[PDB]
């Protein structure tokens, strides 16, 4: 399964394949009956293991896998990695909205040589990765909320296994069913179930029954090809390979058998780890241009809808409170803009003409002279340096020359009362690729923040009011530009 979990920020690597690259039938050898393959390893949790898919089928046994389910037992590396990821995790983490992880074991590539499918799989008691009571867990087909994950992480082109953790993560679990003895029909084989660990593979079987036997064979258990070494703090991946699960394997009804959690790794071979590499470094900087972006995107409008209110304010205790209730509508939805599209040019040129056509809607020239020369002492080289003495607020001074432009251009349309070179402008900043948010935040920001800044009498702040209200108005919508002209200018 994938469900609701949604990667925990991951994109897929569709895998390499599976190597196989490089007499019949089942059951003749020296083997039992019963019907399955051999028990060919002990799955003590934290201590990965190398397990093969029909490890003997040639050599005789029963099609498929054969794993031995036992208690904590020897030396394992998990809880080493998982002290550092607790520690790290107070100082927070590397990437917000995303896990964090430690490794526990390094991985030696695949040789691209093999006919088997080789998988390494790591346990974990419940508890150890979940707070879920066992009695509390979702039923099979459904994601269980996790707090501990086991999976992989590729670090510098060479493949890694790794403790993630630190956001919101979940889990399929999945259902483990008693297998049949094929010596002894109608009854199934005590003690041992079947689980679709999988993807794509024949379901696992776990031979539960010995779970606390003495094992008095060396703690270590050394896997060729996995070094197991901990290391640091870092960012998770952001690539899953296809042919890699997790899941929580729930035994029967009244098994007594406690769910068990299994992970099961691909080793990648040494192109496919160049494969995922790129994927992988494809994957990160598309997502760091995506959150400067929209990090971004979002500062310049807050400031925006603050300056929007404040001319509110302003122009409000001189042209009313209607007027006020008016800018908290186009700062709303400036502040609300994000991914929106501003209206288009013979929209927006064909509202401010309807308010500019009222004809109780003018200035005499003086007050005229007065708010063209202030256009003229408008500084739009600090306008455009506004991301620093503001915050951090739109990006790169190439907006000096567009906040120029909105000057020369205000500055006409009072000259003239051709606010063409005006909308047309903003228009200009759309096509050749800006952000529609960004591109009303801008001009919104100078208009706005150049008359709460102007030194004009009160005649002129409303006129100017009106004006900028009815502009930004205008790539928003005609509600806002239906608003002045017969509710407030009148």
């Amino acid at each position: 399964t994938e469900g609701i979990d949604y990667g925990d920020t991951m994109v897929v690597w569709p895998s390499t394949g599976r190597i196989p690259g490089g007499s019949m039938p089942p059951g003749w050898g020296d083997y039992s009956p019963q019907g399955i393959a051999l028990v060919q390893s002990v799955l003590f949790p934290g201590i990965i293991r190398r397990i093969i898919l029909d490890k003997e089928l040639e050599e005789g046994d029963w099609s498929g896998w054969s794993v031995s389910v036992h208690s904590p037992w020897g030396n394992e590396k998990v809880s080493a990695a998982r002290t550092v990821l607790e520690n790290g995790l107070r100082g927070g983490l590397p990437e917000p909205s995303r896990p964090a992880a430690v490794s526990f074991a390094r991985l030696e590539p695949a040789s691209g040589n093999e006919q088997k499918i080789i998988r390494l799989m790591v346990t974990q008691q419940l508890e150890q990765v979940t707070d879920i009571p066992a009695s509390q867990l979702p039923a099979a087909g459904n994601n269980v909320p996790v707090k501990y994950r086991l999976t992989d992480l590729m670090q510098n082109g060479t493949q890694y296994m790794a403790i993630i953790g630190g956001i919101p993560m979940t889990v399929p679990v999945v259902d483990a069913v008693p297998v049949p003895d094929r010596s002894r029909p109608g009854t199934n084989i005590k003690d041992v179930y079947s689980a679709p660990v999988s993807p794509n593979l024949p379901d696992l079987v776990l031979s539960v029954g010995q779970m606390n036997t003495p094992v008095r064979s060396n703690p270590e258990i050394q896997e060729d090809g996995v070094i197991s070494e901990t290391g640091n703090y870092v960012e998770a991946g952001y690539t899953m390979s296809s042919n890699n699960h997790d899941v929580i394997v729930r035994f029967p009804e009244g098994s007594g058998v406690s769910p068990l959690y299994i992970s099961a790794v691909e080793i990648l071979d040494s192109n496919s780890l160049s494969q995922r590499q790129e994927a992988e470094n494809n994957a990160k900087d598309d997502f760091r241009v995506k959150k400067e972006q929209e990090n971004d995107e979002k500062t310049v409008l807050t400031k925006t809808s603050e300056v929007i209110i404040s001319v509110g304010d302003k122009v409000g205790e001189y042209l009313g409170d209607k007027y006020k209730a008016l800018s908290r509508e186009i700062a709303e939805n400036i502040n609300n803009f994000q991914g929106k599209t501003i209206r288009s040019y013979d929209d927006a040129m064909s509202s401010i003409n309807k308010l500019m056509a009222n004809p109780s809607l003018k200035i005499n020239a003086t007050d005229k002279e007065a708010i063209v020369n202030a256009w003229k002492a408008f500084n739009a080289e600090d306008m455009g340096n506004k991301f620093a003495a503001l915050g951090k607020t739109f990006k790169a001074a190439d907006y000096a020359i567009k906040a120029n432009n909105i000057r020369e251009k205000s500055i006409e349309g009072y000259q003239t009362g051709n606010w063409g070179p005006l909308m047309l402008e903003v228009e200009s900043w759309v096509i050749s690729g800006m952000a529609s948010a960004v591109a009303l935040s801008l001009f919104s920001l100078t208009l706005g923040s150049a008359l709460i800044a102007f030194g004009l009498s009160a005649t002129v702040v409303g006129f100017v009011g009106v004006v900028i209200a009815g502009a930004i108005g205008a790539f928003i919508d005609d509600k806002f530009v239906d608003e002045l002209n017969h509710k407030i200018i009148k």
